[PDB]
């Protein structure tokens, strides 16, 4: 057995991929330590708990979060607890100021092998100093970087004031319809840099989804692509569904954009015009409007002729979207293409309908809409690097009413999706079942790492 090492970020989209990644490998029996802070190991210590009881051996080693180096308060551990940019980026900043407790850690306490995900820069130092195997762990699909390199190594593609924009050289023709904004590339340049005796880099995807980039990034940095994921598959009443329960198959379309992609008074008001529109029925999950007028993100009225005409419902706060997206009558998801959003659907066999608000999503989007054809995309309006800065557009309702339409109407494009959609489901839970890519992968990397160790 190995004692292996795994460090995440501190933001949901990493931590939760890296543990779920921490109790796959624990189950084939190895030695997994978590390396986190107090306010991050509380959002899975229950779950560890139940793989300790299992006799699986996997344990949180708790470090201090550097809030006082920061001079953040305590409490403010991860992204999801930051409101502005410049939380947001001490948190990032955090991802150094740990250097010192996890070194000192490992230097007392050495490992087999440390996984570190990819923002960690640092690690790759660290794990020479040591004379410990490092690979870095990706918690999305590796299509992202290779979008974002294309981009990088196309600059006479982007020289226009005005879209639309092509993307060469990937396996599929890539549009833009707004070019990225300064700093895209951000947290790239650990995973577009050549090899220098590579173990590989861990990504949380399934080989099918990735395929053609798995092989262009390997040709390109020369690394190895081990593909175990999406590890949120490979570890397995509200009123909503009472509505949903009266409504035809495929014939609702849910949308959700979140707490921290949420939109603006401006922005909610063209979605309710094209959501209206499109005459589609819909279920509506928006946050943070409790005990605010209607008035100030919706038009007049909308919500009493959404009751009349029996096309809508709009609830205000937490929904079980997981059964939600499970529903028989859900045949849409309209939402911000956030990886964890992204998987849910897949794993759900539901076709997106694709509004992208910053980062990664821009590329989670074209992944997709284009690539796959498991979603269509809206029509970007501006290109975020941050979720707390406010848009200077907004995405008209028209857009929206049209792409609604595009993936709700029968006689079209939309049946075609939603077939591409319910046969990726079939092939993501495929890659994490017995005998799938991913369980396969999984296997021979601890293989690989047993005869490196
Ligand atoms: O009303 C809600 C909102 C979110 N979620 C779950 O919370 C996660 C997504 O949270 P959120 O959208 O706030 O995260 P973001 O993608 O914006 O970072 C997913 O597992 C959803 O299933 C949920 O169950 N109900
Ligand atoms: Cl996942
Ligand atoms: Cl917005
Ligand atoms: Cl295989």
């Amino acid at each position: 057995p190995l004692k292996i090492y795994m460090l995440p970020f501190f933001a949901q989209g990493h931590l939760i991929p890296l543990v779920n990644l921490a109790r796959l490998v624990a189950s084939k029996n190895q030695h997994v330590t978590i390396i986190t802070t107090p306010s991050n190991a509380q959002l899975f210590d229950k779950t560890i708990e139940e793989e300790k009881a299992a006799g699986h051996h996997i344990r949180v080693h708790i470090i201090k979060f550097p809030s006082a180096q920061l001079g953040l308060p305590t409490g403010v551990e991860n992204l999801f607890a930051a409101s502005d940019n410049q939380t947001a980026g001490k948190i990032h900043m955090a991802a150094h100021f740990v250097k010192a407790d996890i070194e000192e850690f490992m230097k007392e306490n050495p490992p087999d092998v440390f996984i570190s995900d990819i923002i960690f820069t640092w690690s790759e130092s660290t794990a020479k100093n040591l004379q410990i195997p490092r690979l870095v762990f990706n918690p999305i699909s590796i299509f992202d970087v290779c979008m974002i390199q294309a981009i990088q190594s196309h600059p006479e593609s982007f020289v226009s004031d005005s879209g639309p924009y092509q993307i060469h050289g990937l396996p599929h023709p890539l549009t833009l319809p707004i070019k990225p904004s300064p700093g895209f590339a951000r947290l790239t340049e650990s995973l577009i840099e050549a090899e220098n005796d590579s173990h590989g880099v861990i990504v949380n995807s399934f080989a099918e989804l990735d395929e053609g980039y798995t092989e262009y990034y390997e040709n390109l940095t020369g690394r190895k692509v081990w593909h175990v994921g999406p590890t949120s598959l490979m570890v397995e009443k509200h009123q909503s569904l009472t509505w949903l329960d009266t409504k035809e198959p495929s014939s609702v379309l849910y949308i959700s954009f979140g707490s921290l992609c949420r939109l603006s008074n401006e922005q909610l008001k063209e979605m309710a015009n094209g959501i209206e529109a499109s005459k589609h029925q819909f279920l509506w999950v928006v946050h943070g409007k409790e005990g605010e007028d209607e008035d100030n993100w919706l038009p007049k009225g909308f919500v009493e002729r959404m009751k009349e005409e029996k096309k809508g419902m709009l609830i205000k706060g937490w929904v079980p979207q997981a059964l939600i997206l499970d529903h028989p009558s859900i045949g849409g998801f309209l939402t911000h293409c956030g990886w964890n959003a992204t998987v849910e659907a897949i794993s759900s066999g539901v076709p997106m309908v694709t509004m992208p608000g910053f980062g990664d999503q821009y590329y989670n989007e074209k992944l997709v809409t284009e690539v796959h054809r498991i979603g269509v995309e809206v029509g970007a309006a501006e290109w975020s690097m941050s979720p707390y800065d406010a848009k200077k557009t907004v995405v008209r309702a028209e857009r929206i009413e049209k792409a609604v339409k595009k993936l709700m109407d029968s006689n079209g494009e939309g049946g075609e999706i939603r077939k591409r959609a319910k046969e990726m489901k079939e092939k993501a839970w495929k890659a994490v079942q017995e005998g799938g890519s991913s369980q396969n992968c999984l296997t021979k990397l601890v293989d690989y790492l047993h005869s490196v160790v």
